[PDB]
């Protein structure tokens, strides 16, 4: 039983040439190694092994933008997005709508730059995009080194150090070395500015900051953390995912920076007589789920899945349809993952999973407890 604070509900938002396959690729590579289905689980320790497990929830965001009511819909089913760019390109219109229902539903973010060695390759430049047509705050985690043919590794910011992944291994271990000597000035003025965004999460870093005392690496990472939760600041990293060489750091973000499933504000919805309501994030809470795909799976037949908001819901349960007005008995659960298909017995609060072989459900409709009934959607 893995507790709710272990958990990371996320998409990767990424279009055109932002390497949106390559990436979900590397993600289920690297975690799969440590130790496309609608929702796919997977498991991270940090790439130092520095973490306890946490479990992600990638939900596959769709590509297009010509649905859009499918796009708002993967925004409330995922708690956190990390949102990936084409160095080159940077940001470009589809990304940007994308962005701006991010902020409509108050979708906490980190940014990937990707394809740092792609000539043309200008991370700065996607930066200031960022903040001038997207209108965020990006804080600067990394700095590449290098861009183009001379791209090998980027820089931590907050640990002062440069990182060097192994070629032999596909990027699978790496090494924490000295910053070169050309760069340590251009990291330093880099670093400052991220001490100076954190200053702003509490009275307390503002006096350190204020005075020049130094800021631990644990009080910086709580103060970007509860920024981006609260959608003050947008994390920033870069690399390439098909180099292996980025990702993996990426993926420490994601824990490090990205909502688990009780950080963000409680669902709502509404009754049956249209009064507003809201379900905690909570197993004592009635149950409530929201549908948002419907596949058909050779061997079992169809398979819907669904975020779990509240409750716990079990095999063997009959829960409703508040959409249909029907009754709806659950019998098998199963979970994805990379390569298998994992057989389970129930689903808590802050999960999702597929439930095989459902008679009612369409996408967007609410699954919830039959006595305590609410609408999530419409
Ligand atoms: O230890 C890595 C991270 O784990 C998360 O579950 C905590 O909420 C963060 O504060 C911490 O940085
Ligand atoms: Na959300």
């Amino acid at each position: 039983a893995t507790p709710l604070k272990l958990y990371r509900n996320i998409g990767i938002a990424a279009h055109v040439d932002a390497g949106k396959t390559t990436t979900t690729e590397r993600v289920l590579y690297y975690t799969g190694m440590s130790h496309t289905s609608a929702a796919t689980t997977c498991y991270w320790s940090g790439m130092d092994k520095q973490f306890e497990s946490h479990r992600i929830n990638i939900i596959d965001t769709p590509g297009h933008v010509d649905f859009m009511i499918e796009v708002e819909r993967s925004l409330r089913v995922l708690d956190g997005a990390v949102v990936v760019f084409d160095s080159v390109a940077g940001v470009e219109p589809q990304s940007e709508t994308v962005w701006r229902q991010a902020n409509k539903y108050g979708v906490p973010r980190i940014v990937f730059v990707n394809k740092m060695d792609r000539m043309g390759a200008n991370f700065l430049r996607v930066v200031s995009q960022i903040k001038q047509r997207l209108g965020s705050t990006p804080v600067v985690l990394q700095l590449p080194i290098g861009a183009e043919e001379e791209f090998k590794g980027v820089i931590d910011l907050i640990k002062m150090k440069a990182i060097h992944w192994d070629e032999e291994n596909k990027g699978m271990t790496f090494k924490y070395v000295d910053i070169p000597a050309d760069l340590k000035s251009t990291c330093e003025e880099y670093r400052a500015h991220i001490i100076e965004a954190a200053a702003e999460y509490s009275e307390e870093l503002m006096e350190k900051y204020l005075e020049g005392e130094e800021f631990t690496e644990a009080e910086i990472k709580k103060a970007l953390r509860h920024l981006t939760i609260t959608n003050k600041v947008v994390p920033v990293f870069c690399g390439s995912a098909f180099k292996n060489k980025g990702v993996q750091a990426v993926l420490d973000g994601v824990i490090e920076y990205l909502p688990s499933p009780t950080d963000i504000p409680d669902i709502q919805g509404v009754d049956e007589h249209g009064d507003v309501i809201h379900r905690k994030t909570s197993y004592d809470e009635p149950f409530s789920a929201l549908a948002f795909k419907i596949a058909t799976d050779p061997f079992v037949g169809t398979l819907t899945y669904f975020r779990a908001y509240s409750g716990i819901l079990k095999s063997g349960d009959t829960v409703y349809n508040s959409v249909k007005g029907k009754k709806e008995r659950i019998g098998r659960l199963l979970q994805m993952h990379a390569n298998s298909r994992e057989e389970i017995k129930e689903v808590r609060a802050g999960d999702i999973a597929a439930a095989v072989g459902l008679k009612t459900v369409t996408t967007g409709d609410t699954l919830c407890d039959q006595d305590k009934v609410v609408i999530l959607e419409r």
